[PDB]
């Protein structure tokens, strides 16, 4: 089997990517962020606190004849970005572009916290980092793509992210016509439970290579491109009045810039992230400091290729017995 579903920003900024999901019987569509860095595939549900409800769209499990409590389970999860969410559990049939899996754990939300209410565009997460992350508690549940990888034709799922313009994920096929050139393919960890890899080095702009080894997540659901400080300042230095302002809360610089490339290396492979991908817009509504793309990974504990990075890139997500990683231009 195949799947492929469209993949849309939530905004003029590229925040985030919404992608539809059917879940349950009849089909309620909700649309998920699509998330490489996490295992939980959770939704806003008719049990979700009201006030926390403000324009998604909910599953209720009450309406779907397929749906079945998982009883006893819970679960309970807290993100990068200081967002959490948390609540009980159904299985249910699930649905991604005309790929099924029946039986996927469906979490619940009973409570989410102030970020996710805010964002009226996203219904819930689908997660498709490894299954060891899941937080479903006593029992540990699969991901969506851990549960359909047996049927697919080939064990993959692929991201071809937009740059302000609607994208694609695929599960179980590589559409040859999506990308140029050729697939490079690198060397994936799954001990953190991430997409883990190496990148081989950097430029900035026209400027040389720099050959380092910078490991990394390929993170779907992180907006931005988290980099070790030496990295990022040399890239701000090259945009006059750039500058780091904690009261912000990083990089920021003058709306009237133009920002140059960000090269990151996959094996020989280049991939370059033109320097319009790397601008955020003002800090806030009319002002001419602009939010940069390119941000420090100091205070994280862990570098982040997030979508400013793989939206330059076809980026194939190898589920193989051993995985791997492939980017290609495109």
């Amino acid at each position: 089997s195949t799947g492929s579903a469209t993949t849309t920003p939530i905004d003029s900024l590229d925040d985030a990517y919404i992608t539809p999901v059917q879940i349950g019987t009849p089909a309620q569509t909700l649309n998920l962020d699509f998330d490489t860095g996490s295992s939980d595939l959770w939704v806003f549900s008719s049990e979700t606190t009201a006030s926390e409800v403000d324009g998604q769209t909910i599953y209720t499990p009450s309406k779907s004849t397929t749906a079945k409590l998982l009883s006893g389970a819970t679960w309970s999860i807290s993100y990068g970005d200081g967002s959490s969410s948390s609540g009980d559990v159904y299985t249910d049939t699930v649905s991604v572009g005309g790929l099924t899996v029946t039986g996927q754990a469906v979490e619940s939300a009973k409570k989410v916290s102030s970020s996710f209410t805010e964002d009226s565009t996203i219904d819930g997460l689908l997660g498709l980092a490894f299954s060891t992350l899941n937080t479903v508690s006593p029992t540990q549940q699969k991901t969506f793509f851990d549960n359909a990888k047996a049927s697919l034709d080939s064990p993959v799922f692929t991201a071809d992210l937009g740059y302000h313009a609607p994208g694609t994920y695929n599960f179980g096929f590589i559409d040859t016509t999506a990308y140029t050139g050729s697939i490079t393919y690198t060397a994936v960890s799954t001990k953190q439970g991430f997409w883990e890899w190496t990148s081989t080095g950097y430029a900035v702009g026209s400027g040389t290579f720099k050959s380092t080894s910078i490991d990394g997540i390929a993170d779907t659901g992180t907006t931005l491109l988290y980099l070790p400080a030496t990295v990022v300042s040399a890239y701000w230095a090259q945009v006059s009045g750039a500058k780091s302002s904690s009261s912000v809360g990083g990089y920021v610089f003058p709306c009237s810039a133009t920002l140059p490339s960000f090269t990151f290396g996959v094996g020989s492979a280049r991939i370059v992230i033109p320097g319009d991908y790397i601008d955020f817009g003002p800090i806030s509504t009319g002002s001419s400091s602009c939010f940069g793309g390119i941000q420090s990974s100091a205070g994280i504990g862990i570098n982040i290729f997030g979508d400013v990075a793989l939206k330059a890139a076809f980026v194939v997500f190898n589920g193989a017995t051993t995985p791997t990683l492939g980017f290609a231009s495109k």
